[PDB]
């Protein structure tokens, strides 16, 4: 606990679990005895902390999902458990730098973007809540790929994070278990049997969740692959490879659906084996049984993904707890909620019914029995609308009979939710409008939040300093204290302090740069980021298209005054994604013409920040001066990168779309800059259809751009290397980037007006963190607790 | 002892807490066994470290036992013993409440090893510790080490041995020191010399188990490696096949005694050598060294020819890499290697074929070539005309498709050949390789086998350990020789009681476990005959059933006639692809159940197969052991080392004279043991005549029922000519002509029976075998190779 015996710790550990000395002892070495040390002062809140689950038997919460995208944990650790300065001391002291044994660890990256990051947040909040939450994942040999740019394309190496071991897991072999595929079903008069199974063995791990502050440890339980024990010898071994390749890798796409078996493997292997733990843990506590079932325990489904776990908790109920099919039913509506976490159609999950005949038979029919108690009411409450029943449907008919996961976790759900108010509002009555007429009070609306720790305490320290001696350390469990901050408003000094913090953000985070990158950096130009997955709809391109404008009217005229800026633009593409590939090429090739141009200079620099992590996000976020949240209206569920440069001090420039909206409610719409259609203007540009050819034959600037990027003056080499790009501007682009080119370029130009008027701009900054508190997960979860899981601190 | 127990206790309670995120109400056993072991580790941490450092300022040659294979079995009651701290932690676990036993037998074997030569490099490292050599054992850490074994329906079946599933808590990954190994791509010849380009690469993550010297500080270092893809059409394919890079050292080559020409294992092969050669070199490098001091201050033992290419692989290094000369180079290599011959059995010698290895490492073979040029060139300057000599002495085998003889290999790249028992070591030197001794005689040497008396003694036997201990002292366990003064106790009558009682404490405990694993009613007061070694034919357990049948028909011939009652014991795993091995198993079997359950038999004779014979189990069978069986034809068993743990463990050997059978002889006196059959010399005369199995069953009533019996269905009714292939095996084709011995064995058996009716001549003759055991303790062995080959010092 004290710094002396912090020490003590350290060099015990240094000793006795790594064998080593000050004189052999590596980097890794060091910070392995570094995490052993902060892992020792969990073991005792964490034993005490299940324990207490277990004599009390509060409500338990199970969040269901394939990703968690957890970043870093000691740091993390060090600050919920009140020990980073007494760490840092005691490191220091032993003649070494934490910062550097910090950067040794590997980020636990098992999720693809905001639905993994979203959980990792909501497991911390939890936590700090101090419920009796468990999150339920598949512990990925490997995870999100780590991502490099060669010739300036992105090049994908495996994220091999678990090679040098990690401290953070507990392996519990005691609660193995096994989960079948395949088999088939038999209807005997003892009840319906699956056999001749394939089997697959599930060892959890457990990693410790420590809320902020409060004595409370919970438990992240991630599960591994095994083959179980029971030709040629030396094939049949090496054969074990394929059960335990269910758990081996992520599936790298990020919004995306992609019918893969292993996928479908992965999402009943983690459903089975999550379903058959907490019915044990169930049947273990102070418990016809079942009916207190849903009293005791809510499972979230995060998207579709885990959708298998409503046949399979019915497949548990009735052919091994023999309940009958009603009863089974009715404790199984009230046990899940649904969370839907997007509407873009290339995200819905469709699974051929073939495949998963083949897979899960026992499901199949469950599925389908499902169904015909849906259609029968259906068609009983509409005897003539039959086409009501075709749109309701859990079963796809054109073509290639396919599963509508998000319609099974509908009916099999008590709540369902969107993530942002204008994304569950469409969920409600525009996707799902056939469901919530029927059900209206089963729709509700849960805004994303990102936690304060994290993404404060954790990754702007200064900022929270500044923040704290103010207004007291009471913000840090409750972010709606920061409204307090509006105090300060005209306070000229607390705004010299706020600008201090930041561009110490900014010339820490340069020595990064130029440490990473060859590029110099103009430490006083405006740090504006656009960090996010590679997509179309996000929309890198519009981005794209206003640098490579300012870029032009830079040439245009060299000696007329420019703000100077340092574009950042970063973020991992799915491996078959071929448009997010090309404009990763297309942004490198920009910024290779833009940095290197002597008549350009220090105005204007271009990064696209490789290997774009969690812990990353710590890095940059802090450092930005304007945030990019500028997908197409109407495409962007929520967003939650928009929330972190909020609370870090960046004004945002963006659509109404997502949690933009809400951020604009929060802190005046004035306060941002906003631009762009609306999802009403999409709509009528829809219904009247988008001719992409008009915008480019109206604007000269975005024709030169155009035209650069047709003809080869970014990739001479290569002069068509961009056809590609250019045929989806003008024939295929569902996210109409010419349409908004416009109204950004304008904004743009309002944000370099304002940036050149410090006070002006930090007061806005000011306000906007003042009105962030509304994204705290803290209240997310809060909200969760009280309209879904019926659950309390 | 005082505050040992108290603090072992406290630092136990340490580790299921802060290790194990235990408490005592939701702890497991296997949690308790991991809590135990992690307080015990600790206390190897200050040793191992010191040990090492000491190596480094002090600058001893080194020796390294490069190996496929180490069989370890358990690591908890070794380590505790060797550090002096078993009592104390009995003492600690007792108190806390535990079954200190319950928690030993969580542990998991390494059984990285097939048989008898992985377990010797296991019982050198022990041994080599205690003598405080500065020794590395350098091997494959397997995923899976030798299979599990178990008996379904009579025959054997086998199961993946997923020793790490839990984790173990003796191993220290060492990630600093990984290196890359490289496999395929071809070889360009440029003015920069030869390049090997085009390679697939593979990295070696070496992992370290400490290795206690008995009672004396020090703490060696095993390390083994484990294969990973490197990080460098479809993602998530790409990323699934990244297992077949880890498909290198995923499981161990269950055959014993048997080349196996596959790729993966030629991989293994090269991947240990590649990565130890690399990681020596590193460490001559980072001592104060340029090369020419490298056979001063390295040895490099091959374990058998496993390793071969670590001598072109040196030379590749040598040449390619830190560009010496060849004839610089080729001089280093022969000082640094040692080769140690392991077997003359033909189906062991490996023999591989020139195009699987031009297509794995071109060049590599473009180097063994070369040697092969120059070592000819020799021998036609030496004798011009004798052109079959040059034939006899290639490492090339031109016969149909040209195959590469590794034994010859390693000899001409070594300094020094030896056997591993005197008979054997002279076979190898006068027959095998004849042409090659008569150039270099001095190079081939012998150096008898040796079990650890630690793990064989100690341990497994602590009943025997404490008797002798009472007698003359605990001197004995550093010098095994000491033995010969239990000498003193020929007449005493009360000693030999006490002897009988500690073998009869070793059955009764045994017997516990046997009914409980097996249906079978054992009889305590019987005879228990043993034969616990790996399934082969030349091992011959079919001799053995052959008795075992043979009595059985007596039994019934007449139910009131005197009959030593025998409890017959006959384990150990047939290779998976071994055939006749595994219909010699299901004969066993069924032989048993036929014998097990006859009523008229009853209590005079029961048959236990004993499933999944291994290190840990060998432990608990041999203390209880009263009749050993080595019968190997005469000429096949190089040594055998079962043999040694009988003798020392209080059992009385039946046996030919085979392997290191002749050295324990001459030992305890050919008399005081029960030797029989054809030796060496009748063998090679009843070759030369022409083997003709018939003959024998013609002119032996006993035998010829055993077999109409075999051959009809007496054993398997359901399956008539079930055992055909055996009876068609021992008729026209037995190279290790089971009949031929047949007559002499069962005689043989007669007298062991005679000889166990009385208690204070059977006593008498073990007491005499105990005390002249002390040649086979491995620190003796250890001790001759320092001196002879390796040519360093107790550090
Ligand atoms: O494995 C040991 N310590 C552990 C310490 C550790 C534990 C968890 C995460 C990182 C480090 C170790 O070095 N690793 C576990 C990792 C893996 O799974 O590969 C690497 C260890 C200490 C020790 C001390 C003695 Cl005397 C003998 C054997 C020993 N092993
Ligand atoms: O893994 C931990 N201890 C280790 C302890 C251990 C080490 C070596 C062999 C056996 C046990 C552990 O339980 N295992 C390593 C094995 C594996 O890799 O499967 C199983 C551990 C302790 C701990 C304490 C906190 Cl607060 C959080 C996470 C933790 N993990
Ligand atoms: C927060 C975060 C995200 C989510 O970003 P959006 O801009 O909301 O898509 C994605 N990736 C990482 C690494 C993050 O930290
Ligand atoms: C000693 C030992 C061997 C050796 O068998 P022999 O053929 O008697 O030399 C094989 N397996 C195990 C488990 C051993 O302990
Ligand atoms: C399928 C998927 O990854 N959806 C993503 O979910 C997160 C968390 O709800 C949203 O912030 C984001 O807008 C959305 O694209
Ligand atoms: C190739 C091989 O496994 N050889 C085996 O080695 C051991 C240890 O040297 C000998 O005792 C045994 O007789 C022999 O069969
Ligand atoms: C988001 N995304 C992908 O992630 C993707 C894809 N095609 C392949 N992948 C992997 N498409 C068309 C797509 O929009
Ligand atoms: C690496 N890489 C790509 O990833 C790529 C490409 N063209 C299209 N893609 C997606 N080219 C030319 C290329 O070198
Ligand atoms: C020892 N041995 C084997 O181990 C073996 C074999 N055939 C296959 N195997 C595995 N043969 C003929 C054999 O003698």
């Amino acid at each position: 606990e004290n710094v002396a015996e912090l020490k003590k710790s350290f060099n015990r550990h240094l000793h006795f679990t790594l064998v080593k000395d000050r004189n052999v002892a590596t980097t890794r070495d060091y910070y392995f005895a570094l995490a052993h040390t902060v892992r020792d002062h969990l073991v005792g809140r964490w034993i005490r902390t299940q324990q207490h689950y277990y004599d009390k038997c509060p409500k338990r919460v199970y969040y269901l999902s394939l990703e968690f995208y957890m970043g870093r944990t000691l740091q993390n650790t060090m600050i919920n458990l009140g020990l980073q300065n007494a760490c840092d001391e005691a490191i220091y002291q032993l003649g070494l730098d934490i910062e550097e044994l910090e950067e040794i660890e590997e980020d636990a990256g098992l999720g693809n973007g905001g639905l993994g990051r979203l959980a990792a947040c909501f497991l911390d909040s939890m936590a700090t809540l101090g419920l009796a939450a468990y999150g339920y994942g598949i512990r990925y040999e490997y995870g999100i790929f780590n991502q490099k740019i060669r010739d300036g394309w992105q090049v994908e190496e495996a994220d091999d994070w678990l090679r040098y071991g990690n401290p953070w897991e507990k392996s519990r072999p005691e609660f193995m278990l096994p989960v079948h595929f395949y088999g088939k079903v038999e209807h005997t008069n003892t009840g319906t049997k699956w056999i001749d199974t394939q089997v697959v063995l599930a060892l959890p791990y457990d990693t410790p969740v420590p809320g902020y502050m409060n004595n409370t440890v919970n438990t992240m339980r991630l599960w591994s692959a095994r083959a179980p024990n029971d030709g040629d010898y030396i094939q049949a071994v090496l054969d074990r490879n394929l059960a335990e390749n269910i758990s081996r890798v992520l599936y790298p796409n990020d919004n995306f659906f992609e019918g893969k078996e292993l996928r479908l493997k992965q999402e009943y292997f983690v459903v089975a084996a999550t379903l058959q733990d907490i019915i044990r843990r169930f049947k273990a506590s102070k418990f016809t049984v079942f009916d207190a079932f849903p009293d005791q325990v809510a499972i979230q489904l995060n998207d579709t993904h885990p959708a298998l776990a409503i046949p399979e908790l019915m497949r548990i109920f009735v052919d091994i707890e023999k309940l009958p099919w009603s009863k089974a039913w009715e404790l199984t509506q009230k046990t899940f909620a649904y969370t839907n976490h997007t509407v873009l159609p290339e995200a819905l999950e469709r699974w051929p019914v073939d495949l998963v005949e083949k897979l899960l038979p026992r499901h199949l029919e469950i599925i389908y029995e499902i169904n015909q108690k849906h259609l029968d009411r259906i068609v009983a409450l509409f005897p003539k609308d039959v086409d009501r029943l075709r749109r309701m449907s859990l079963i796809e008919e054109e073509g290639s009979k396919r599963i509508n996961m998000a319609h099974l976790c509908i009916v099999g759900s008590h709540a369902v939710n969107g993530v942002a108010k204008i994304h569950s509002d469409i969920v409600k009555t525009k996707v799902f409008k056939d469901f919530s007429e029927l059900e209206p009070d089963k729709f509700q609306n849960k805004t994303n939040g990102i936690t304060p720790r994290r993404w404060l305490l954790l990754c702007n320290p200064g900022l929270a300093e500044l923040i704290a001696e103010k207004i007291g350390e009471d913000y840090v469990k409750d972010l709606s204290q920061l409204t307090k901050l509006h105090s300060f408003l005209g306070d000229d000094v607390f705004l010299r302090e706020l600008a201090k913090v930041k561009q110490e953000n900014k010339l820490k985070f340069s020595q990064f740069l130029e440490t990473e990158y060859k590029v110099k950096i103009n430490p006083s130009s405006m740090f504006d980021v656009q960090v996010k997955r590679i997509h179309e709809y996000k929309r890198q391109l519009l981005n794209c298209l206003h640098v490579i404008t300012m870029y032009n009217r830079i040439k245009k005229d060299p000696k007329k005054l420019f703000v100077p800026r340092t574009v950042i633009i970063g973020g991992k593409a799915a491996p078959g994604y071929h448009m997010a590939k090309m404009i990763i090429k297309l942004i490198t090739s920009v910024a290779d013409v833009v940095n290197n141009d002597p008549m350009v200079g220090s105005k204007l620099k271009v990064i696209f920040l490789e290997n774009y992590r969690v812990s990353l996000a710590e890095k940059v976020i802090p450092a930005t001066d304007l945030s990019e949240q500028i997908s197409t209206a109407g495409t962007e569920a929520s967003g939650t990168g928009n929330m972190k440069f909020m609370l870090n001090g960046a004004l945002t420039i963006g659509t109404m779309d997502g949690a933009n909206v809400e951020m604009a409610e929060e802190a005046g719409e004035e306060n941002l800059f906003i631009f762009g259609m609306r999802i009403d203007d999409v709509a009528a540009l829809d219904k009247k259809g988008y001719e992409a050819k008009e915008y480019y034959e109206a604007l000269p600037e975005l024709k030169l751009v155009i035209d650069q990027i047709d003809n080869g003056f970014f990739s001479p080499k290569q002069p068509d290397l961009f056809k590609d790009i250019i045929n989806m501007l003008f024939y295929h682009d569902r996210f109409k980037v010419f349409a908004d080119y416009e109204a950004y370029v304008k904004c743009q130009d309002k944000v370099s007006q304002l940036y050149m008027n410090p006070k002006a701009w930090n007061t806005m900054v000011l306000k906007n963190i003042a009105a962030s508190g509304k994204f705290s997960s803290d209240r997310t979860i809060k909200e969760y607790a009280q309209n879904i899981w019926n659950v309390e601190p």
